[PDB]
């Protein structure tokens, strides 16, 4: 009878957007899928094509001045690090100033929107284009953070994303001998949803991410894989991790902070006070975006908020009007926000899940005799429905 989310061009192109292995093509928790040579040494470089919503690097600095514990503060100056002693004060922000003595980052969006050289149609893409178009003279492309609330575009001099261990870096000052404070990738239930992280390469095709990335939570559907002639949401799969959550927010954080998330990160040196970029290592992994990136919040039959998490690139959806499907790349929110909608170039449709009952009639599958359930695909108040129901009484003789 067919997988309905595949028996259509419109469906296909739409299910493709959640496929992070396809367009994003790189680590999400850590993103370092490319190499680039600078001053004769080979460094890792972020390369993912998709923007990562809510992602910030949490620092672990001492809780005393001069330490701000915010990665959007400037990379420190030599003088500032002379004054502070170990570990480094400051944040990850590029702090270069042009010859004119004008400042690179953070850079105002109002300036970008009125620049012809900036050919992107959306504010997020403009920042991205700017990241991509601006790097004593190198070919390295810094990753960037768009502060979408302050409309400032940040270029990040530091590409490192994760450092831990008493062998590498200090935590809150301890041990006190270490040059670097530790830091990791974070997503928070409450903090910083308005920051967007990305490799420069989001900017090469500054409009592409609009339809090739899973930017938003998908409200009212669970990620699923087509099997045994029906859509199996992750709960029905053996490889899936399921964790009890208190709010749909924790689930979303989990799709990004779980152990299996696409990660391009066992370092082999104490970074110098000045090494803003990971070194290329012989055995470095490139995830390509393969990972436990996918997940949804649902409530089970007993009233519990749960969180299914899978590494299976989904190819069908199970309707569940309470559910929200998250990935590592996109936002908690499910509303297209103003900064990825052209300022004007008409918007690109996703009508892939709109329907009428007349042109979209109840279609039933054959009986999965192992689960004694069958696919039913319908249209209810203008939206596609996809669930696994009871077989007929007849078919039941076979389970
Ligand atoms: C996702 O994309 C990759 C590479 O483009 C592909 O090999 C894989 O089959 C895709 N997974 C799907 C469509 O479920």
């Amino acid at each position: 009878s067919g997988n309905p989310f595949q028996a259509n061009v419109e469906m296909k192109t739409f299910m493709e957007r959640f496929n992070l292995t396809h367009h994003h093509q790189s680590g999400i928790y850590v993103d370092l899928g490319q190499d680039k040579e600078v001053d004769g040494t080979l460094y890792r470089e972020p390369a993912g094509l998709c923007p990562i919503w809510g992602k910030h690097i949490e620092l672990q600095q001492p809780d005393r001045p001069p330490y701000r514990n915010n990665f959007l503060e400037d990379v420190p100056t030599e003088k500032e690090y002379k004054q502070s002693g170990n570990p480094l004060p400051g944040g990850f922000n590029l702090n270069f100033v042009t010859p004119s003595g004008q400042r690179i980052s953070p850079f105002p969006m109002e300036l970008l929107e009125k620049n012809s050289n900036i050919k992107a149609s959306t504010d997020l893409g403009r920042c991205a284009e700017f990241a991509f178009k601006t790097v004593k003279a190198t070919k390295y492309r810094y990753p960037f953070v768009y502060d979408s609330k302050k409309r400032l575009c940040h270029i990040l001099a530091v590409s490192m994303q994760l450092m831990e261990g008493k062998k590498y870096c200090s935590v809150k000052g301890e041990p006190p001998d270490l040059t670097w404070y530790c830091f990791k990738p974070r997503k928070s239930v409450t903090e910083n949803h308005h920051l967007i992280y990305g490799s420069a390469y989001v900017g090469e095709n500054p409009d592409a991410f609009i339809s090739k990335c899973p930017n938003q939570a998908l409200r009212g559907y669970r990620f699923g894989v087509w099997k045994k002639g029906r859509c199996l949401d992750y709960t029905e799969l053996t490889d899936t991790v399921i964790e009890r959550v208190e709010s749909k927010a924790q689930c979303w954080v989990k799709t990004f902070e779980n152990d299996g998330v696409a990660s391009d990160q066992p370092l082999t040196s104490q970074a110098s006070w000045n090494d803003w970029w990971p070194l290329h290592q012989s055995d470095q992994p490139h995830s390509g975006g393969v990972g436990r990136n996918y997940g949804f919040y649902y409530v089970d039959t007993t009233g519990e908020g749960k969180c299914a998490l899978s590494d299976q690139v989904p190819d069908c959806l199970v309707s569940d009007s309470a559910a929200v499907s998250y990935t590592a790349a996109g936002s908690l929110s499910e509303e297209t926000p103003n900064f990825i909608i052209p300022s004007n170039t008409p918007p690109t449709p996703e009508t892939a899940l709109q329907c009428t009952a007349d042109k979209f009639p109840d279609s039933f599958g054959a009986c999965d005799v192992q689960a004694c359930k069958r696919q039913k695909t319908s249209c209810v108040g203008g939206q596609i429905q996809s669930t696994s129901v009871d077989c007929t009484a007849d078919e039941q003789n076979e389970c």
